[PDB]
């Protein structure tokens, strides 16, 4: 794995600089909410919506385990099952999503790295398209998850506690993202995260944040 090169203070700074109104919350106060993940819980998307998924528990990234393969540059089909492999060897369930309005192209994380809204950035775009990698995924033991309904996210919570995560409320939605996950999968955590932030916005979300530590 790779360690946690910044510091909770300096992601707070980096947001508002970046135009986001943001702030450290302790793990304490969240008590209630914070779940200890669950091994048989599907690794997915951040998306806060509703959808099919009976597998609660699993870590949230950037389109599932799209996340892992964008962070390190994996743009092929083989790479994203290794990937996939990779994700159920070291505990967790892994998945990828879609939804009822857009089928495959519902993951607005892929869609955002497939329509190159990542160039600027220096991300190498993937070279398969949404059906492609869904059942890439799925023929090497993935999941495909299936949400619903429109994007209502109020805010974005930045999961710092290790081993632990939050769960979608499809009612009073939130953007979701396990930080601590990078670090696991040894991901370089910085770009993982700016990343992420990057997906909020361009996808016209909440640019509000809670960065959750113990
Ligand atoms: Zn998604």
């Amino acid at each position: 794995g790779s360690h946690m090169s910044i510091t909770p203070p300096q992601i707070v700074s980096a947001l508002r600089g970046r135009g986001w109104k943001a702030s450290i919350v302790k793990a304490s106060t969240m008590s209630s909410e914070l779940k200890r993940v669950d091994p048989q819980g599907i690794l997915k998307c951040v998306d806060g919506r509703g959808s099919d998924n009976t597998q609660f528990g699993g870590p949230k990234m950037p389109g599932g385990i799209y996340a892992i393969a964008h962070n390190r540059g994996v743009t092929t089909l083989e790479g994203l099952k290794d990937i996939t492999r990779e994700v159920a060897s070291k505990g967790h369930v892994p998945s990828v999503h879609g939804d009822h309005s857009s089928d495959m192209l519902g993951c607005g994380f892929f869609k955002l790295w497939l329509t190159g809204r990542f160039d600027d950035m220096g991300y190498p775009r993937p070279e398969f398209d949404a059906d492609q990698g869904a059942l890439a995924v799925r023929a090497a033991g993935g999941v495909i998850e299936m949400h619903h309904g429109s994007h209502e996210e109020k805010v974005v919570y930045i999961n710092l506690v290790s081993g632990m995560t939050l769960e979608p409320n499809e009612h009073d939605q939130r953007f979701i993202v396990d930080g601590w996950a990078a670090s696991k999968f040894g991901l370089d955590v910085v770009k993982f995260l700016v990343a992420a932030a990057a997906t909020v916005e361009m996808l016209g979300g909440p640019k509000k944040a809670k960065i959750v530590i113990p």
